[PDB]
């Protein structure tokens, strides 16, 4: 089915935000732990 | 530090969660997959 | 604190071992594509 | 399921390049926690 594959595209697209979401939460947790270095 | 510390904390809980879930996405994704092959 | 850290340390274990899952997802879905490629 | 293929393809690719970013910020998270137990010794003993 191209709907089936159709559908799995749409899901790849959106899991694709969610991950580059997760990689810029974590880049926000990296500065977070830098600033307690010194402080 | 100790209030910052929580905060990151807290933070890679909800992380976890969104992790996990992608990963069970990529999972039926792969069910998908293998059903159009045994078709 | 040392507990908290020690927390946090751990779950950035977790995390890592988690995301390995979805790498090994990702894996397993494109064997199961180049299967596809062959007749599909 | 061939040219529909074809862009699951390029999708699955691309996730694979934003998935190495997640892990490389959790490397440089990890290199981060180093240098923080690095001053918390220094600093104490």
């Amino acid at each position: 089915m191209e709907k089936k594959l159709e559908e799995v595209k749409q899901l790849l697209f959106r899991l694709e935000l969610d991950i580059k979401e997760t990689t810029d939460s974590l880049r926000n947790i990296n500065k977070s732990i830098d600033q307690l270095d010194k402080y």
